């Protein structure tokens, strides 16, 4: 067979929520919408009124940085080891995405990192809690406040990862969930935006719709605006995979505990480091790192025995279209050590067993 | 009880849809996306190489004038009774959206109509189908044919309507179609685009996923594309609905011949125009034209008698948001005479009676 990297699990509760939402007759954005978004906003410890409800995570990030205002002449750091959505959302404004480093390790930026790229022409940072653990996002947070630069948190991989109690999201200025089929809350596709500030929410509600702002089918046109948002069929199951989010987590959990102790004496093998006091992760990934002259081999020796296994996110300063840029050590490095073993709570105990299993047999072959 | 102007038929079949592809565990683009782009393409009369399934209409049309290269400088001729996405994703690439009349009678353009708003600076033009009538498609058409550009069809209001044989959304350069909530064919949201062109059609395919171009998880970027794809699930809600649209159109069919039937020999009402011979359509509007001083006074009436109605679309030559517009009387007059009466398949015959019996009375009170 073979065993995937990501996977989500929905089933007949999913299923019902979406008869009703059939049965309905309003299958559009509606008061499932209201009622995910409440939920949404209530897991993270803000208002309903600072929550917005999208058709997926890179159309929040397309959005933020039209909101925020960036174009031509403007940078906005994001570390290198991003996804690529966020990038050419910046890059479509004209703005200049200006790469920074992270600690190969962890795959996230320190606050030391971003502060190196910072700059008189910065208008945003963009920042992603990589595999679950928030990283330095405390820091992060606090530095772009004090440089009065707007902070966007990428948040796709932490939808219930926390800091000190406060969720991933919710430390910035802007935060952007995604809820496609390879993360962790899933409704096929979707997303949603959290703002600091509820007038930017305001005026995100009316850009998503197209930029409208309505005998009573006339309207007025306030931004030439796409239609960013999502539907009550995609709602009601987020408020349904929102419930069964904690079971999720824990079961993710749990594998990678089993992970640790599988795989914590291999030599040549480095597990993800310990989660820093006060941090609860979502536990999105489970990246190992290793001799670069072996990951490729790793890799292709796994999918033959039907572990798939890959790497997030591809070093963006390396892609030539995003210009002229320069050497990014930890970025570079994590991009030829780093591989991402299966993790989601779709794994029984034989496909944990299994993974680890192959990848101690496949280090011993390669060394 | 509120009788609707739009309103989706899912049901059982519908579900049982969703609920193999929950099972499968895969639920974003993958082999139900390609069933039913084949299923679609081969319902339109075309290859399955020109057609490119997309997250909605509106972004479909968003990456038509991408792939059309228009931007400041240029002009597109729609005409005023067009959606509002259509004139947003002229102005949000930098051109001028360039207003054209309609036939009062049918608010569709003419031929004579497009061409009294084409010049040097003309790069696109974009039709709809009002209602599921085709109108002047073919003419109009061959007059873009004879001009050189590009015509491009919001097939929304068309999914099942024919000229000769032909499919809406295929005499042109590039069709979109729309599957959100208030549309015929529904998988809560879901657009799909279709090329004359195949080279085109790849690269369709390459900007909505985010401009990616092809270890394996290493890739290039040759545009900063959104994130612009649907998914398995409602693909497979797509393949579905697909088998059911005849019987969709059949319904509604007979529901505007009962409509035809009842309003007919009313006095101070003009029931829609027969179709054109060769024409067929989808029903997608009963629009049903009055005096200006009741329109207004009858949709309150019915209102407040449980028959819900509307007009579509708004006149955007009037929206101050596109810049100064000159006067179009056809799309004014019937933005003040026209009124649209409820027509899905969803309709009982209790609730077409219902409709032509409040219709008939509230035309007798207010005259
Ligand atoms: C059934 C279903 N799942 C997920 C989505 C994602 O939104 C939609 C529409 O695309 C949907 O209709």
């Amino acid at each position: 067979g073979m065993i995937n990297v990501f996977q989500p699990t929905l089933g007949e509760a999913e299923l019902a929520a979406v008869r009703e939402v059939f049965a309905s007759g309003w299958l559009g954005r509606g008061p499932r919408t209201k009622v995910f978004e409440a939920d949404f906003a209530e897991h993270l410890g803000v208002g309903a009124e600072q929550v917005v409800s999208v058709s997926c995570c890179t159309e929040g990030l397309f959005l933020s940085m039209e909101l925020l205002g960036v174009g031509p002449g403007d940078e906005v750091v994001l570390p290198s080891i991003s996804f690529v959505g966020a990038a050419n959302a910046i890059a479509a404004r004209g703005a200049r995405p200006v790469f920074c480093d992270v600690d190969p390790a962890t795959l996230n930026p320190t606050a030391d990192h971003v502060a190196e790229k910072l700059g008189p022409r910065t208008k945003a940072v963009v920042v992603l809690h990589y595999g679950g653990y928030p990283g330095d996002l405390v820091a992060i947070a606090e530095l772009c406040r004090e440089r009065g630069v707007p902070l966007v948190e990428d948040s796709a991989c932490a939808v219930a990862s926390q800091v000190d109690g406060r969720a991933c999201g919710t430390l910035g200025d802007v935060g952007v969930w995604s809820f496609d089929a390879m993360k962790i809350l899933v409704t096929g596709d979707g997303g949603m935006l959290c703002f600091r500030d509820p007038e930017l929410a305001e005026r995100a509600r009316k850009l998503a719709s197209l930029g409208m702002a309505q005998r009573w089918w006339e309207f007025e046109v306030t931004a030439f605006g796409r239609r960013s948002i999502s539907n009550d069929v995609a709602a009601s199951i987020g408020s349904v995979q929102l419930r069964r989010l904690p079971e999720f987590v824990r079961r993710r959990r749990e594998i990678a505990e089993r992970y640790d102790q599988g795989l914590s004496t291999v030599d040549g093998l480095r597990c993800p480091p310990p989660l820093p006091a006060g941090h609860t992760s979502s536990y999105y990934f489970y990246w190992v790192r290793m001799d670069a002259s072996v990951r490729d081999a790793m890799a292709r020796r796994l999918y033959d025995r039907g572990v798939y296994t890959t790497f997030r996110y591809a070093p963006l300063h390396l892609v030539s279209a995003y210009g002229h840029e320069g050497s990014l050590p930890g970025a570079e490095r994590a991009a030829e050590e780093t591989l991402c073993l299966p993790l989601h709570q779709a794994l029984s105990d034989s496909d944990v067993e299994t993974v680890i299993g192959e990848v101690r047999a496949g280090l011993a072959a390669l060394t």
